[PDB]
């Protein structure tokens, strides 16, 4: 089969030995710097088809991030590749004790569609960097994007080491039956169990980048202005459709109506009075998403938004307020751009309501007061945290990104990234001389 | 049922915030180091009747480096949990980024037979030191170290964070359905994909430390006398039950023989003429694994040893020459006192040998050409690799113990097991003040 035989050349050119010089896979990651510059159009007009994006925040809200972890690990490879001495002790003086990183051999990468480009490609760069052939499976929900990718990548990047291969659900089940030597998966955390159980076939290492609902706790005496603007950037930026999204916020009762008129404030300022008319605001994925986004909204108290179009997939900014936690919207990712408001008298039943909760892939709080920092994040569990901000913890190349239990396993960026998609060798070098220290450990015993 | 009620009580008295503070778990390893002083003859008389450990190899060959391990780990335990800053950005100038450690809950460790005591209690102590509460579930194998366990693990540490769990396949199958944080998994590579299937369900991340064979080569322009002796040591500690023993060895032929006479003279040094009567010398841990191991020689040329006794499960070392790397001691993990001798014709068709064979534990090369020994380590893979020796690479605090594809996935020892057992946690904090910097990122868009 197809799919059968593109894993086979993938792992016969890895087998040649091809992508262990690090000038190969430099070179290889060149090529994608080129791909990024020479395809941008092509790039955005992808991207504006899959989410409404534009040509501004289809390269600064996704693109940029792709070059500049290509820039970051051409410039670090020679030093993450090198033999890494350890710390010795007095009976190992004589020895070199070292980390030997060697690449896993090939690698699949699963992507999502709310960032196409990004969750494909980025992963990509860090296999590629650790020296891996690299199979590619981009989401079938960003429809142009997955035919971009397919044309594009082999005419940049070497064909057998590289391949994309599309597709829908059986597709991918077949997929899963062939060998790697890891995967990292970018989804739902139904399928996450699914990629994990097919992988456990091989004893495949798992790197699953999943789900689950980001709290946003927004302090009581803190400056709501520039919070909420904030917040809001977050939260619907993509239309709602970002894994580190601020999901809903928790707040005391008396700063609902405050936060109401400030997030107001902000989505008027991004998108006008009316946001269908915003050439920076996004659209719903599919039909079947803006169903169930839409679906979230029924029998809830609507402050600000609350109307859609099913012809383009339009979900107007929307605000919840007094929403009761068992209700359908705090019960799933919302994914879209709804932002319930879920009202807690004290840090205390903040702390109480996340720990209840499956664990987050981003926690995020708003205050001025650092010991409510430091204490949230001392009492909870998150992939990962950002105070005073959403989003931009996962931009940074010395912070590894990844979730905890069901948000998630593993992690990558930067060096994580290197790290992943290697293994790291501990080496015992030894001279072959007699050593009489040596002589305590052989039998007869004393 | 027990095991649900144990689990529980575990989540619920981890869920307390017993374990948060660093004290408590000094005190958990302060417990442990406790335990190992008072239970030295106790844990002797297990090890003994287990596996026919003495006084010294239950001690030095096991017991030793869990109490180093716990050392190291009271030590460092501040440095280790204290949040770890890192390399700022241009733009991020005002702002603390850090990587902060926290437990991630329930961890299930599950040990196995051969060394029940380390392979049950060093991934324990790490576990510990990142404030986990922490299910054992000991090999039913070594069935005296089990029950002891069992009885002495209760006594020191605390009864509802660090439970005992003790039973069969049946047992175990349900220990699995239950929700666990972390699990790490020591023993085959079959089961290993059976726990790892059971994780899944619970998206459960998992440590693997799995089989294989580890390769042994020997060059031909090195000292052999050293080597053997060295080899041999490794080979046949435990009976060859060691999952980073060099199970087979690969060297050119015109060598061959002269290996066979250095690891007779070497076993003769260790064990005298009969081994049956060396009190350094172990027995087959089970009946199954007795006929399993004898099963491999037959059919073999034997250039020493290839006896054995039913009666008490001894294995002779056993020595075997110009093995089919096609036959059933080749196709196996031996994890006995076989050492079959396979013949290469060069370095190159060594690597190649290598390389068709699922990634090993353990690598082991011997060669007075550093050239030789970077070549090998460059062009194969494995979980770890020692040049000039064996079995050492596992003992140092520095080097991160585990496999790779068949021989498992994760790794820990030493600052790797407080990181294993940890969730790493990405944190940045902004100051709440207003910045004309982050305007930009803002819509509307530029024209
Ligand atoms: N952590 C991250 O980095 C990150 C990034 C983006 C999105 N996400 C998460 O991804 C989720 C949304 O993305 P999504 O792709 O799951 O959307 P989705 O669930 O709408 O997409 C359905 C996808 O699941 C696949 N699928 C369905 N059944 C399958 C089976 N039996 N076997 C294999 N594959 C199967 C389909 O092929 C399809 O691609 C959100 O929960 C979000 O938090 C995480
Ligand atoms: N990497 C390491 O740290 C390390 C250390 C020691 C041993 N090992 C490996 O362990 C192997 C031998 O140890 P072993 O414990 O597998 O002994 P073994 O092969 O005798 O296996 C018996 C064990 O498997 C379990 N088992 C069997 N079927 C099962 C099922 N369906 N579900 C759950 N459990 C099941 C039994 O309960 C029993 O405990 C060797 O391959 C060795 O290399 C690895
Ligand atoms: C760098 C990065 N890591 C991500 C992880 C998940 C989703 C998008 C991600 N991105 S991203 O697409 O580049 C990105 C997305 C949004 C944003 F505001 C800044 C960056
Ligand atoms: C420290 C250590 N790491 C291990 C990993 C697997 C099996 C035994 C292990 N040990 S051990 O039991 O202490 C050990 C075993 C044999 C030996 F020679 C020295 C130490
Ligand atoms: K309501
Ligand atoms: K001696
Ligand atoms: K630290
Ligand atoms: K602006």
């Amino acid at each position: 089969s197809k799919i059968s035989e593109a894993v086979k050349r993938a792992r016969a050119a890895f087998s040649s030995g091809r992508t262990r010089p690090l000038q190969f896979r430099i070179q290889q990651l060149e090529a994608l710097q080129r791909l990024i510059q020479e395809q941008e159009q092509e790039l955005v007009g992808a991207l504006a088809a899959d989410l409404h994006k534009n040509e501004w925040n289809a390269y600064y809200e996704e693109v940029v991030y792709v070059l500049e972890e290509i820039e970051y690990m051409i410039q670090k490879l020679p030093e993450w590749a090198a033999d890494e001495p350890v710390e010795k002790t007095p009976q190992t003086q004589q020895d070199e004790l070292y980390i030997h990183s060697e690449p896993l051999g090939v690698v699949l990468v699963i992507g999502t569609w709310n960032y196409p480009f990004n969750l494909t490609i980025q992963p990509m760069v860090g296999a590629i960097a650790a020296g891996n052939a690299v199979v590619l499976k981009p989401s079938e929900l960003s429809e142009n994007m997955a035919s971009l990718l397919a044309t594009i990548i082999p005419q940049y990047l070497d064909k057998d080491l590289y391949p994309v291969i599309n597709g829908g659900v059986p597709e991918t089940t077949e997929l899963l039956k062939e060998r790697f030597d890891h995967i990292l998966y970018t989804g739902s955390t139904g399928v996450g169990k699914i990629i994990m159980t097919a992988a456990a076939k091989h004893l495949t290492p798992v790197t699953l980048e999943l789900g689950g609902k980001s709290p946003c706790y927004v302090d009581k005496n803190c400056d709501l202005d520039v919070a909420c603007r904030r917040i809001a950037w977050g939260k619907f930026m993509n239309s709602g459709q970002t894994c580190v999204a601020p999901d809903y916020i928790l707040c005391d009762p008396s700063i609902q109506n405050q936060i109401v008129e400030k997030l107001k404030k902000s989505l008027k300022e991004f998108y006008g009075e009316d946001a269908k008319k915003s050439r920076d605001y996004g659209r719903i994925i599919s039909a079947r998403h803006f169903q169930r986004v839409m679906g979230l909204i029924e029998g809830q108290k609507v402050a600000y938004g609350g109307t859609g179009d099913a012809a383009t997939r339009y979900i107007a900014p929307t605000i919840l307020t007094d929403v009761d936690p068992q209700s359908p919207v705090m019960q799933e990712e919302i994914f879209g751009p709804v932002l319930p408001i879920v009202c807690v008298r004290s840090l205390e039943e903040a702390i109480q309501f996340i720990n209840q909760r499956e664990k987050p892939l981003a926690l995020y709080m708003f205050s001025s007061n650092d010991k409510v920092i430091k204490k949230m994040i001392a009492e909870t569990s998150s992939g990962g945290v950002a105070a005073n901000d959403v989003i931009v913890h996962i931009t940074l190349h010395s912070l590894p990104f990844g979730g905890v239990g069901n948000s998630g396993m593993g992690s990558y960026h930067g060096k994580k990234s290197f790290e992943t998609f290697s293994h790291r060798r501990s080496c015992l070098v030894r001279p072959l001389m007699n050593d009489e220290g040596l002589k305590v450990r052989y039998p007869p015993s004393p």
